[PDB]
């Protein structure tokens, strides 16, 4: 169905959810109903360019999501929920360790997040994997999508180049992570570099460390198989945490 931004109200310790590149809100949607039913008040912005048409992301970059992960943050402190854990997929978690050393967060987890960078052209053949599913799924007809794939490629994604940029300078003040991390990884990611997961528990210099892999899980951990065990790990992880002061 649509793709919206969701709100989950639930007690004080809140918890903002990002989704990665290309992604959606329903990429984190069932980690942010099982955590509401925990007693966490979830938010989840959607990135400016997603949930939309193709077209409309290719003008969009690193730093218009970036200002939405910024504008969720700064919605739930408005809200009056100042103790705030991040929690984020992929590009999401890049997100979630970029706001640990930029604002008071009370505790991270960064899922699949990558460390190390990709080609732009293999960044832009998933980019046009996902422009011809969207029109797929808008109920078009092959030869339909065919034409408008067409002049797609002709419009080359700008800023790619910028979302290198951002997935090394977050790895490079990694070690400015104070806050309790816990890196979840699926060892079966075809997707990104797993030894993402090593840099981000090696270099964090926080003591409350934690690194979990997921051993029958791909890239998209919070839709594959191990879901629900993903979903109590990050619940008894946020237990954890130092709420209330």
């Amino acid at each position: 169905v649509k793709p919206q931004p969701f709100t989950f109200k639930g007690g004080k310790k809140a918890v903002l959810l990002l989704h990665g590149f290309t992604g959606n809100t329903a990429d984190v949607r069932m980690l942010g109903r099982y955590l509401n039913e925990k007693g966490y008040t979830c938010h989840a912005p959607q990135y400016k360019g997603h949930g939309v048409p193709p077209e409309e992301l290719l003008s969009t970059g690193p730093e218009d999501w970036w200002k939405d992960v910024m504008d969720g943050y700064e919605y739930l402190k408005s809200e009056g929920y100042e103790q705030i854990a991040a929690c984020g997929l992929s590009l999401g978690g890049v997100f979630s360790l970029k706001l640990g050393y930029t604002v008071p967060i009370k505790g991270i987890v960064p899922m699949c997040a990558p460390m190390y960078i990709k080609s732009e052209e293999t960044m832009y053949e998933g980019v046009l994997d996902y422009a011809r599913n969207y029109k797929k799924f808008e109920g078009k007809t092959a030869e339909q999508i065919n034409a408008e794939m067409e002049e797609f490629k002709k419009t080359p994604m700008n800023t790619l180049k910028a979302l290198q940029d951002l997935i090394a300078d977050v790895r490079e003040h990694v070690d400015m992570i104070y806050s309790p991390t816990f890196v979840v990884q699926a060892r079966h990611d075809h997707m990104i570099n797993t030894d993402s997961a090593n840099i981000i528990y090696n270099e964090v210099e926080t003591d409350d460390k934690q690194l979990k892999w997921y051993e029958e899980s791909g890239h998209a951990i919070t839709l594959d198989k191990e879901r629900e065990t993903l979903h109590k790990d990050v619940y008894q992880f946020l237990e954890t945490l130092d709420w209330q002061t």
